[PDB]
């Protein structure tokens, strides 16, 4: 497979968003993955509504600002027959009653694919599909203060993930330790966090922070 992938250069990726103080990481991960697959299909990049997911995908198992899962979001879009655009259903960082309106739907999916729990399988998916939804252990102060370089947290867990994010590619850069490979990850904490809102997370370092343990994408 390729040594370097960046789906932002192919037009698959919207700008970095900010979930605020709502526990809706799962919705931002899911919209990011669906934005990529919809672009793959139609050639149009349209920002999608996280609030739509927060308010409306409870029946699929999500819990609004109290948490959720990207697969449940993908199941909602399939079950519901649509998902509204960001512009039409903007983000409020709080859970309200469902206000979905199919007239303003701009996306659909026919299910989702869970990737085997191996970084090699994740690499194949990123290389051939587009941006991929992933879960990571972000529960460390080092992640809060990340600025640049390849993120490696020795206390990171590969089994207990708490934050859904989006892999938009992978690459390499020479480092002191010769652990040079990284996943290119879009976060949802605004562009002031990390490197314009992105983090390079250690790749092929024993599933660091669990990035390959719960990876998936929607079928479009
Ligand atoms: C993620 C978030 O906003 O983190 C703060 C930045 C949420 O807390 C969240 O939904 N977490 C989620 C696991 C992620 C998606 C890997 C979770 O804890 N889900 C629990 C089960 C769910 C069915 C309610």
């Amino acid at each position: 497979a390729p040594r370097s992938v960046d789906w932002r250069e192919k037009g698959y990726v919207t700008p970095v968003k900010n979930q605020g103080q709502c526990g809706s990481c799962w919705a931002f991960s899911a919209t990011g993955a669906l934005e990529g697959q919809m672009f793959r299909k139609t050639g149009r990049l349209i920002s999608l509504s996280e609030q739509n997911l927060v308010d409306c995908s409870g029946p699929q198992g999500n819990e609004g600002c109290n948490g959720g899962l990207m697969d449940y979001a993908f199941q909602y879009v399939q079950d519901n027959g649509g998902l509204d655009s960001e512009e039409s259903y903007p983000y409020e960082a709080t859970e309200e009653s469902c206000k979905y309106n199919p007239k303003y739907s701009v996306a659909n999916d026919a299910g989702f694919v869970d990737i085997p729990k191996q970084e090699k399988a994740l690499m194949k998916a990123v290389a051939t599909v587009g941006p991929i939804s992933v879960a990571i252990d972000a529960g460390h102060e080092s992640f809060l203060f990340y600025k640049e370089g390849i993120y490696f947290e020795p206390d990171c867990s590969s089994e207990d993930m708490d934050h859904g994010v989006l892999v938009v590619g992978y690459g390499f850069e020479s480092t002191e330790s010769d652990n040079n490979k990284y996943w290119l990850v879009k976060n949802s904490w605004g562009e002031e966090w990390g490197m314009g809102g992105y983090v390079k997370m250690a790749k092929d370092r024993r599933n660091h922070c669990g990035i390959a343990s719960a990876a998936s994408y929607p079928t479009v």
